[PDB]
């Protein structure tokens, strides 16, 4: 995986940096094709900032099958403290299939997200939603 010094020094400019090492590794732990990264978050005001994403698949059980669904959990650098913002991320060769809980550009929309509250809420309890929703009305399609 990603070292926890190296997450530390990946998000050396956050609030809570233990905390936030903390979750990440227990997430790359656990879902081994989810990477750390490092990259630019355009916000609403225009303004800019360095943001740790992670970004890769979560496996999924629908319908007899477990797909690989592609996403991406950015953390702000008030983490944990206030909700990652997630998008479902389709290869060139997805589409996404929008819905009560994803929008056309592959932003997710969940309770979980809106009622988030450290420390109840966390991202390994996020990850268990999106696998449930996911698993439910998966949010990107492959083929006819």
């Amino acid at each position: 995986a990603v070292s926890e010094s190296q997450l530390k020094k990946m998000v050396s400019k956050y609030k809570y940096r233990d905390l936030t090492v903390r979750e990440t590794v227990n997430v790359i732990t656990l879902y081994k094709d989810l990477k750390p990264v490092l990259d630019s978050y355009v916000f609403n005001d225009g303004s800019s900032r360095e943001l740790m994403n992670l970004t890769g698949t979560i496996p999924v059980p629908y319908r007899g099958n477990t797909y690989n669904i592609p996403i991406c959990l950015w953390l702000l650098d008030t983490y944990p403290y206030n909700p990652p913002i997630c998008f479902v991320k389709p290869t060139s060769s997805m589409t996404i299939k929008t819905g009560k809980h994803v929008d056309a550009n592959g932003k997710i929309y969940l309770p979980y997200l809106h009622e988030w509250k450290h420390p109840q809420s966390d991202l390994l309890g996020l990850i268990q939603v999106m696998i449930v929703v996911f698993g439910d009305e998966p949010p990107v399609f492959s083929r006819p």
